[PDB]
């Protein structure tokens, strides 16, 4: 019976829903965690709120500030939402991949977009990585956050994502599987919940051509999101149990299924995420849960997997 | 906490935020219903969900059947939804002029689309209206749940809808403003909370070009989901204490304002009713707080009123 102060405070506190058609084949019971509620449609509101609201509190930004931020859209958007509430300047830069929507919902919050070519590594010049470093040494009293190695990035997750699981769930969950991307989600979850249940089995789900999981082959693939070609700093793989690797088309052949069959209108990570919960929860017996993170919508991908026309050009229909 | 059966479960009980920027100039204080937080993305999820199971307790209908709906596209969203999770198959006649988004997003939640002129009256025999009645005629085991008379659309609102609203602000509430299409929504919150509150104003927003708020001639517009050239038998005009009439450019620029300013990831017929807010809210005092409903989100215009070439194309930027 509360009114919101603003957008921001509805961040969070998401809802799981049950999985009634997708996990017919396994023992356990499959439940989604829903991200897409948060209002700026993804996960990353929770990290682009707690980096820019720690960093303000201790005296590292202050309103008028600018933040820039290299982004594959999400975390873009996440801080964009903060900065248009709190009244900061954002300044994003971001890979040719990332999808058109997420540059025009970004650019209605008032952030400026760089594009950047799509191929370039994390070290390479021209890349959005590198690019936002030279826009900070450049822009007086700017900010980089870096949800890369920034520690608010975890903590979110540590302290919010997984004290509503522990809340909606209690003891009785035993595998959660998440995409890595940052690594943010998959740890700051791990580490909060093992202290909880040394039990519950964490698992990633890492794309095909990503060293995050294992491997050396670097290359690209259409889903966003997940995956990179570094080591982020706040992931610790030491807490994760096993990587699922994934692949483009069954993530997005499972993300339309996601839509289709459970009416749940999610993102092409989710569909790689379940994918990989769809194996990983085989390990469950009778009266054990997964749970899975579905990090955003299908905003985000309208000109893309949900487009028929995009699936059977790239080779997924 | 609450671990939802599935994601029909999780439509309504949507925040309300207050505005925070916008209203600067109002002696009242301004708060927004933000429906965009339903699972199909508009306010419309709650006459899918409420006129299907419904007619389903009644025998009107049983899962296998199909439905067929003549829509703007967020009643045909509402009952694509709740037919994927219960069964129902689902036809949608739109007319041309609403977003392909929609279409889009109809289509990966499994319903067949047909689009229909924009400029056929309402009982021009190529309208969607006239279509989803011939269609029915047509398919077997096929029915029109038909939102312009159902009376399960305004008594969503009563029943949910104005309940939500009751238990946000009591008594401590003297204005609601809402866009009008159907009059659903409009009409069951003011039965509802003219009831609880004889007292409170209820304020309709209408686009020029629509006959619901007065006038006679009709002219197209851009705005989607508002307005019609008859009226819908759900609509009572006489629960409304005034219309605002409404213009696509006004329309449009509040609804930017709402994103950059509020950071309210909304659609065209929110900054309607906002615009409208604006105007009507400086009857009130200090103290006195009004309330505006805000229908859809974003997701449905990233091609529209969100992307500035469509907005240079349609000679408003
Ligand atoms: C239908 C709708 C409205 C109006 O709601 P009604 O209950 O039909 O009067 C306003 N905006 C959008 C986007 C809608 O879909
Ligand atoms: N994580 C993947 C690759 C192993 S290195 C797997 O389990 O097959």
């Amino acid at each position: 019976h509360m009114i919101y102060p603003n957008i921001l405070a509805t961040i969070g506190h998401t809802p799981v829903v049950k999985i009634n058609r997708l996990g017919k084949d396994l023992e356990c019971e499959l439940y989604a965690k829903c991200e897409f509620f948060n209002p700026g449609g993804s996960v990353k509101d929770r990290i682009g709120y707690e980096m820019v609201v720690k960093a303000e509190k201790e005296g590292r930004i202050k309103p008028g500030d600018t933040l820039i931020e290299p982004t594959s859209g999400n975390t873009g958007i996440g801080i964009a939402l903060a900065g248009a509430v709190l009244g900061y300047k954002v300044i994003i830069t971001m890979p040719e991949k990332m999808s058109q929507e997420k540059q025009s919902v970004l650019e209605r919050l008032g952030a400026i977009i760089y594009r950047t070519p799509t191929e370039a590594a994390y070290n390479d010049p021209d890349s959005h990585i590198s690019l936002a470093k030279k826009l900070q040494a450049e822009i007086p009293n700017s900010h980089i956050l870096d949800q890369y190695a920034n520690p608010n990035n975890p903590n979110a997750h540590y302290f919010g994502t997984a004290q509503e699981i522990i809340d909606d769930f209690g003891k009785d969950l035993h595998m959660v599987v998440a995409g890595v991307g940052t690594g943010g989600t998959i740890t700051g979850i791990a580490k909060r919940l093992k202290e909880f249940n040394p039990a519950i089995k964490i698992i990633g789900a890492d794309p095909e051509g990503s060293i995050l999981g294992g491997g050396t082959e670097i290359k690209s693939y259409h889903v966003e999101g997940i995956g990179y070609d570094f080591f982020p700093d706040v992931l610790d793989n030491t807490l994760i149990d096993a990587y699922i690797k994934t692949n483009d088309a069954d993530s997005f052949r499972t993300a339309r299924r996601l839509i289709k069959e459970e009416g749940l209108l999610i993102g092409g990570s989710c569909g790689a995420a379940m994918w990989a919960a769809l194996q990983a929860a085989k390990s469950l017996s009778k009266g054990q849960k997964c749970l899975v993170i579905l990090p955003d919508s299908i905003r985000n991908y309208m000109s893309k997997f949900a487009n028929d026309e995009w699936m059977k050009e790239m080779g997924f229909l």
